[PDB]
DNA sequence: GACCTTCCCCTTGCTGGAAGGTC
DNA sequence: GACCTTCCAGCAAGGGGAAGGTC
């Protein structure tokens, strides 16, 4: 298969695919006498994994490490679980963080008469003036 | 005041401050016969607002627009509230999104015996193979 | 005109570095 | 020696469109 073929089956863009290849994150596909990248089923799996890892919040470096595990048949299914559970934690800390913001913001907008007067305790609050 | 002074009072770095200035986001401070930026209280407010808007999830463009409002005394305290309430929504959509991920991930790690065997239904699941 | 390739710039929100001019 | 001023370079994670192959 060629790249646009793989693109559409995986939901990745072409540029994305080249980019992962460039970054050492996936196995390079063979070229053809014309240089067109030429993919096999394996590459498909690698890329799909990559994309699916991304959608579920792994970053590239980590998505890559998941791919290095896909390619090790002596892997421990545990070293993944661990990885996967950190990512849950991290996702958890990040949700805490956004709630604090939700909170801080909601406080500010209660106090705002939002009435077309120009005193705006949001602004006043956001800058330490007054 | 000079930049490091303003830096430390606001919690911004110097490079950050120059950068906001460069980007049109804050008022430029006067220079001195030697070119050192030289800040007034106003600039302090502007930058503090900027930083505080950022910590509570506004991006630069939006933080900037809040600053353009701080500098308009004919502003409506309402045009802010609106802005502030969008940012809550957006923060809300973003939390939905991270929960879906938490979910998807948690599913995957239940099923993983995490036992040092090499079948890893996480991987298997993440790539459409098997 | 339909893809394929490499090339580097645009982004967002900064942070670090190295030259040079003050303090 | 530690301030400041400028620009060079780059992190994620790719996008945009050049300039060319070649079927
Ligand atoms: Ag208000
Ligand atoms: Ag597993």
């Amino acid at each position: 298969m060629n790249i646009s073929d793989v693109a559409k089956i995986t939901g990745l863009t072409s540029k994305a695919i080249r980019f992962y290849e460039e970054k050492g994150l996936v196995t390079p596909p063979m070229r053809s006498e014309n240089g067109y990248r030429t993919y096999t089923q394996q590459h498909l799996n690698e890329l799909t994994l990559l994309r699916q890892a991304r959608q579920v919040g792994f970053n590239l470096e980590e998505s890559g490490e998941l791919v290095n595990l896909f390619n090790d048949p002596q892997r421990h299914s545990a070293d993944v679980k661990r990885r996967t559970l950190e990512k849950v934690a991290e996702i958890e800390r990040h949700i805490e963080e956004l709630q604090s913001m939700r909170d801080q913001l909601l406080a500010l907008a209660n106090a705002c008469p939002g009435d077309d007067s120009a005193d705006c305790p949001i602004i006043e609050n956001l800058s330490g003036c007054c």
